[PDB]
């Protein structure tokens, strides 16, 4: 038995995109609470060389990198960006699930 890398890549990212959402629905705010879960997000995305290079999900989780990029360690993030990132994530995670379809 061995499981290869495409396989790994989509568990892992799955299980990320999910974990994610989780944190934030259950209030966990500061940014380096949730960037560095959302930076092993980004970067299984990368080592899956299947997906396209313009791949919707993958923007979004990058446009969010680069958001929390600006904050300092113990920023937070406020009710209303909170609300963004739960839509922004919910729709690249489901760009994801149409991809693997």
């Amino acid at each position: 038995h061995h499981m290869g890398n495409l396989n790994r890549c989509i568990a892992d990212i799955v299980s990320l995109f999910i974990t994610v959402m989780d944190k934030l629905r259950l209030e966990i705010r500061a940014m380096d609470e949730i960037q560095p879960d959302l930076r092993e997000l980004m970067e299984t995305m990368n080592r899956m060389s299947h997906l396209p290079p313009d791949f919707e999900g993958r923007e979004k989780v990058s446009q969010w990198l680069q958001k929390l990029s600006s904050m300092s360690a113990s920023d937070e993030l406020d009710d209303s960006q909170v609300r963004q990132m739960l839509f922004d994530l919910e729709s690249a995670y489901n760009a994801f699930n149409r991809f693997l379809h």
